[PDB]
């Protein structure tokens, strides 16, 4: 059921943005262990005085890397005779961000028909507006609104080339790395409580419903904004990882980035590469029985070398009744165990592919819990 | 001359440590981009609920990288229970360094024959003092003292591996990168008035004295560890650059770490081949008037193909009266134009080699002024 109920018009993500203490750094490890373009900067040298800002790109992704100059420099400014790109931005903020969160998303981006509506309707309809509707060079108009924790749903309409005051990199500085990620399917929060955050962000926006956890997702009118939510079970087991994030990340916070692939294999066959060498780790390779058991329920998808290939890099599968996602984590981006990313590629649901198509791994927690017991042998 | 007046015995240069706000990131940055290896760690992992901390390597070159968790994690610690591996962090003095800093070097650690007296003698002449002789493991004695700014000069002394807590790293995660670096040459200090910082450096120390600026260099006995000294010299044609330093650094602090490479031509092609993709990036070459001047002055030192290796890479060469020196300097490593990186090979004075050989590059000055003028032609 899709009740199509989004009370403004949501187009899809448009960007992300990390808050960061050196945007420079994480935006260097980020390109190299994920294959994004250099695209646009706003610092120093495009006379931004109060951020530095990166923007990596691949496909449609669109990662920002923010961090806050001294804020001597801007001393003498006031908003109106800003000089930052991102007239939300406030070294406070960041600095207080980064301090409570270490590197982590402090924007989850969507564009939208018309930011200035979607931000009053927002607030008319429950949301505690984070940054009013402002209008960049009568081009762009972005408003932020709380999301969770201290994470905001950014809001940018183009009456129409990233933002204004960015600009394009110097092509020598821009190499064109590209390991087949082509966008971002959806974003997870971490809440302590899933009831309030879901009735919250579902009550602003009109996005509808589409082991450890409890969670939900969240999802616009053709649902192509995905945004999961995830609470703990206490008691369990197995201590609850979602505890674990907010324990590290100080409370609730966006838990990890889904990059769709156009082609999954070369994407974790080249970020592998780089595992050890500037890129990022992923999680351990389930055990051989997850691979045994592979053929009998998705061997009417993949012949046994892409099944192969799978046991090789680490791959996960699964299969809802409209599609099969094939889907791998990473092991946490920065030091604390709190945010990571998944890789991920969708078959099926072909009209175009309809979002969601697959589900998000909901079978891979029985899958894994019983290859695990049936590998002791 | 050389009074060898050293107040305690000093044998080298031991490790510089980075204050990060994440240190996954930067550290993985700059093992990409300089080919320093992971050796050891200090984190969750190890048992460490304070600060993780990631060693990189390369021949005797330590980088230190350490970034804070949250104070949540260990609020039930007091010093003599805590469960941080380096004793004098501390949450509210790392967090103040990087917001006020940015990404910067902490500590400047030297070895010592015995870090507890060259602390007593330190503070007895002088010295400020920043943290108290402590001994870890019975095995490792640590001390700090002020050096200028937010920076402290580290003394290390052992009886008898990095550091007790710290662990050697999975060799799976541990990839052999090496791009020639072999050890620190010398650490550069801006500050904005020389005499008082030398004066107090060499005062408690017993250091000997081995455009825009005006610098001096202290030296311990053996002249193996050099701390050069920057000041601004204002009023000039084009801005100072250690005024720049000082603007956007919120002060004194670490300017640059030169780093010495057994094969200053293979670190340039990797590092350069790298720049794009992850690592650092290099000042802008000198026009080709620098290297046709070149073979008057060095020629009777370089081939002219080793010269024309120079200008592929941007290679600076100067000569002083007892050695040749061959330098290269990085764009900042950071957001701010603060601490950036040199690149040294010396060649001459062997006796192995003496420290200083070949001077700091004073000669460049005047013939990369002369070397612009003369291409403009
Ligand atoms: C597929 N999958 C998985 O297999 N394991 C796993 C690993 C190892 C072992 Cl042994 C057992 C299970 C996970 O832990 C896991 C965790 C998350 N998560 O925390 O969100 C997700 C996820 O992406 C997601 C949700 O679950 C619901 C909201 C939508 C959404 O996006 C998927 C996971
Ligand atoms: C070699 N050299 C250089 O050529 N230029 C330069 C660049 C471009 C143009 Cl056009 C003209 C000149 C520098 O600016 C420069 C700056 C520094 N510094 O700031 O310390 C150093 C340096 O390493 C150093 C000192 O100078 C004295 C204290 C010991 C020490 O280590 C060397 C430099
Ligand atoms: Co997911
Ligand atoms: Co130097």
């Amino acid at each position: 059921k899709n009740p199509k109920s989004d009370k403004f018009k949501v187009k899809r993500f448009h960007h992300i943005e990390f808050w960061c203490g050196d945007a420079t750094n994480v935006a260097r490890r980020f390109s190299w262990g994920l294959g994004m373009r250099f695209s646009a900067k706003s610092d120093l040298s495009t006379g931004n005085m109060v951020h530095a800002s990166y923007l990596l790109t691949s496909g449609d992704l669109r990662f920002l890397f923010t961090a806050p100059y001294s804020p001597s420099l801007s001393a003498g400014e006031i908003k109106p005779t800003t000089t930052a790109s991102i007239p939300s931005f406030d070294h406070g903020s960041c600095r207080s961000f980064f301090s409570s969160h270490g590197l982590g998303v402090r924007a989850v981006a969507i564009e939208v028909e018309d930011a200035e509506s979607a931000f009053s309707i927002s607030v008319a309809n429950g949301a505690i507006p984070s940054s009013p509707p402002i209008v960049l060079n009568e081009a762009v108009t972005i408003a932020e609104v709380k999301l969770y924790g201290d994470v905001v749903l950014r809001y940018v309409s183009y009456k129409a080339e990233f933002l204004p005051g960015f600009e394009r990199v110097e092509d020598a500085s821009s190499f064109p790395l590209d390991y087949g990620i082509r966008r971002l399917d959806h974003a997870v929060g971490n809440v302590p409580e899933l009831g309030p955050a879901l009735t919250y962000v579902a009550g602003f926006t009109g996005f509808h419903q589409f082991s450890g956890l409890n969670s939900a997702v969240l999802a616009s009118n053709d649902e192509m904004v995905l945004l999961p939510i995830n609470e703990p079970v206490h008691g369990t087991k197995r201590k609850s990882q979602i505890q674990t994030y907010l324990e590290h990340n100080e409370g609730a916070g966006l838990q990890h980035l889904a990059l769709m692939s156009e082609d999954i294999f070369r994407t974790l066959r080249e970020m592998r590469k780089r595992s050890s060498i500037g890129g990022f780790d992923f999680m351990p390779s389930p055990p051989p029985t997850y691979y045994q058991n592979l053929k009998k329920r998705v061997g009417d998808v993949l012949s046994d070398d892409q099944i192969k290939e799978c046991e090789e890099l680490g791959i996960l599968v699964d299969r809802d009744d409209q599609g099969t996602l094939l889907q791998i984590f990473t092991k946490p981006l920065g030091d604390r165990p709190t945010i990571f990313i998944e890789i991920i590629q969708r078959v099926g649901c072909m009209m175009y592919q309809s979002g969601g198509c697959g589900g998000f791994g909901k079978g891979n927690f029985s899958e894994l819990f019983k290859s695990i017991e049936e590998y002791e042998k």
